[PDB]
């Protein structure tokens, strides 16, 4: 019910964090690869306490849609947030805790999400985010 990823990249942390809290940036990666976020509907964006949402639709037309409330937003530091997926009904079930933190080294992105359903939950969220993560490398290559 508790997963830890992490990865390393050649920026510098002040342009590694507004990679993972300006929802411009956030919108170049978000989600796993394959799926991505209309404009249409969202409110992707980690700069600013308050409630944060976002659908994903992948290559078949599949919608997914999860919310949550940005709990800290530490400019350079760090930034926490809420996290839940919708029903079919639009009813978000259980809510877990979502935090990016950086600090340099480059610099690295520490990804921690905390208080899933279960260990199976664990998975498939890791997975996510591993899958999420090569998109994130690749607009970061892509921008040096």
């Amino acid at each position: 019910a508790d997963l830890r990823l992490e990865r390393e990249f050649a920026v510098a942390p002040e342009a590694l964090f507004a990679w993972v809290s300006d929802g411009a940036k956030l919108l170049q990666w978000w989600g796993p690869e394959g799926l991505h976020v209309p404009a249409d509907q969202h409110d992707l964006d980690f700069t600013r306490l308050g409630p944060w949402f976002s659908v994903m639709v992948n290559g078949e037309g599949q919608r997914y849609k999860v919310s949550g409330q940005v709990t800290h937003v530490k400019p350079p530091q760090s930034v926490g947030f809420t996290w839940g997926w919708h029903d079919d009904d639009d009813r978000r079930g259980a809510e877990s805790h979502v935090m990016f933190i950086v600090e340099p080294c480059g610099a690295r992105l520490i990804l921690d999400h905390r208080e899933l359903g279960d260990d199976e939950m664990s998975l498939r969220h890791e997975e996510g985010w591993t899958s999420s993560l090569r998109k994130l490398a690749a607009e970061l290559a892509l921008e040096h």
